C-alpha cells in the first residue's frame, strides 16, 4: 500500500505506538474497532509529504498513499487537495488546510485487516 512517517501514532489497545515500533499481530484502532496488523514492510526513503488539517493535526505519508473521503478513497498523486475533507476520530469531517512537499523521508507501510483502515495521528487511512 502506501507508506507513513516513521513516528506516526496509531492506536493499540495498549496505548498510542509510533508506526515503527508495530509488529505483525499488534491490534490498531480503526473506525470500526481494532484491525490486526497483518504484515509490516521495511522503512525506505521515500518523497514525502505533510497533509495539514483544520483541527491542527498533520500527517505525513508518500504521494500515492490512500485517504478515505466523503467521494472515495483519494492519493495526492491522484488529486487530493487542499479544501477537501478527511475523517479524524471518530468518523469527522475536517478539511485539508494545507498539503506540503517534504523531501525525502524514511517512511514504513503496515497492512491490516478488516476493512483495512486504521487511524493515524488519528486521522483515518488506508493501508
Amino acid at each position: 500500500g502506501g507508506a507513513l512517517d516513521l513516528k506516526t501514532q496509531v492506536q493499540t489497545p495498549q496505548g498510542m505506538k509510533e508506526i515503527s515500533n508495530i509488529q505483525v499481530g499488534d491490534l490498531v484502532l480503526s473506525n470500526t474497532g481494532y484491525n490486526e496488523v497483518l504484515n509490516v514492510f521495511p522503512k525506505s526513503k521515500k518523497k514525502s509529504y505533510k497533509i495539514t488539517l483544520e483541527d491542527g493535526k498533520e500527517i505525513i505519508c508518500s504521494e500515492e498513499h490512500l485517504w478515505p473521503t466523503q467521494t472515495g478513497e483519494m492519493n495526492i498523486s491522484g488529486g487530493l487537495k487542499e479544501g477537501m475533507c478527511l475523517y479524524v476520530k471518530e468518523m469527522m469531517l475536517k478539511k485539508i488546510l494545507k498539503i506540503e512537499e517534504l523531501d525525502e523521508r524514511e517512511l514504513i507501510c503496515i497492512e491490516v485487516s478488516g476493512n483495512h483502515l486504521f487511524y493515524a495521528n488519528d486521522i483515518l487511512t488506508h493501508n
